[PDB]
């Protein structure tokens, strides 16, 4: 059982969660509560069927995307902020978030990813992803690369996958059919050919994953690599001059990035939700709750109007933006964690050569989109 007079937040591991601690050391000072701020591994995992015994943390932060989910299975504590606090975040902020007619978490801020390049070997980006193939035979003969992203995860993947019109679910007006899959149409296919391409004659490796990406980038061996705003603090201390700028197109398309929404949604099993709103409300989306955390890890463009004013002058944060407004905002139906866990195999399974693009994203529509729902609403 949960511990009364006491806060325990959960967050991931990219995220700034020591900034998360100052703003939770602060509201021990005036509240005498004790925030304890964890970052276990697989957090969106272990969550719902930790949540659903025995449950474990009073807040949880991840992206808007998965919270329909946990909503709908009952883990999530109904909110309830007035109209004046409302007011002080976006409503497009609030739109997202946002499930059955109700409100069941509070967002933090927006992300999206971006094209992050080393400026000092690669002043002039490319616009597009069919430059990209060239310009790594050109940086080869250096001795380095021209881009590594993580490909073990498809939301780095799906701003190009979706650049030619590939979508998960498609809308009608305010609503999604889980019947309408765009994941194996010519967008979605001529999308992820293209990225396999790149993998067949050696511009990028398949087992690249977070990790080496990132240490790669930072230590200057690549020219460019994909990611949002937390991974911005890591680059700063390494010295590398970066820039940050708009994805690269396909077929004339822009990519089309998933944006998301860093959200926090309060434990229905909680005895402490006064103090789990009085913590969110009133001491994290403030101007100096946001810098604590910001200051840690970048968050991006934020909910709170006030201090995304001051954060609107950085140029990274115009580059997400920008982006962003070319993406779409993820859905937050129950059915995107099935989503998610289906591209993720069928993505892999191409990249490995285990299937062929047409055979994975034609079984992934087909068969593995259904199974993975079956799976989840059983138990497994
Ligand atoms: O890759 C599938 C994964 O995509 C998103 O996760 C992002 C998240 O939005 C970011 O805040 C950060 O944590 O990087 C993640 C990529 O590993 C979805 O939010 C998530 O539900 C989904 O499984």
């Amino acid at each position: 059982k949960i511990e009364e007079g006491k806060l325990v937040i959960w967050i991931n591991g990219d995220k700034g969660y020591n900034g998360l601690a100052e703003v939770g050391k602060k509201f021990e000072k005036d509240t005498g509560i004790k925030v304890t701020v964890e970052h276990p591994d697989k957090l969106e995992e272990k969550f719902p069927q930790v949540a659903a015994t025995g449950d474990g943390p009073d807040i949880i932060f991840w992206a808007h995307d998965r919270f329909g989910g946990y909503a709908q299975s009952g883990l999530l504590a109904e909110i309830t902020p007035d109209k004046a606090f409302q007011d002080k975040l976006y409503p497009f902020t609030w739109d997202a978030v946002r499930y059955n007619g109700k409100l069941i978490a509070y967002p933090i801020a927006v992300e999206a990813l971006s094209l992050i390049y080393n400026k000092d070997l690669l002043p002039n980006p490319p616009k597009t992803w069919e430059e990209i193939p060239a310009l790594d035979k050109e940086l080869k003969a250096k001795g380095k690369s021209a881009l590594m992203f993580n490909l073990q995860e498809p939301y780095f993947t799906w701003p190009l996958i979706a650049a030619d019109g590939g979508y998960a679910f498609k809308y009608e007006n305010g609503k999604y059919d889980i019947k309408d899959v765009g994941v194996d149409n010519a967008g979605a296919k001529a999308g992820l050919t293209f990225l396999v391409d790149l993998i067949k004659n050696k511009h990028m490796n398949a087992d690249t994953d977070y990790s080496i990406a990132e240490a790669a980038f930072n230590k200057g061996e690549t020219a460019m690599t994909i990611n949002g705003p937390w991974a911005w603090s890591n680059i700063d201390t390494s010295k590398v001059n970066y820039g940050v700028t708009v994805l690269p197109t396909f077929k004339g398309q822009p990519s089309k990035p998933f944006v998301g929404v860093l959200s926090a949604g309060i434990n229905a099993a909680s005895p402490n939700k006064e103090l789990a709103k009085e913590f969110l409300e009133n001491y994290l989306l403030t101007d100096e709750g946001l810098e604590a955390v910001n200051k840690d890890k970048p968050l991006g463009a934020v909910a709170l109007k006030s201090y995304e004013e001051e954060l609107a002058k950085d140029p990274r944060i115009a580059a997400t933006m920008e982006n962003a407004q070319k993406g779409e905002i993820m859905p937050n139906i129950p059915q995107m964690s099935a989503f998610w866990y289906a591209v993720r195999t069928a993505v892999i399974n191409a990249a490995s050569g285990r299937q062929t693009v047409d055979e994975a994203l034609k079984d992934l529509k087909e068969k593995r989109i259904t199974n993975t729902e079956a799976a989840i609403d059983t138990g497994k």
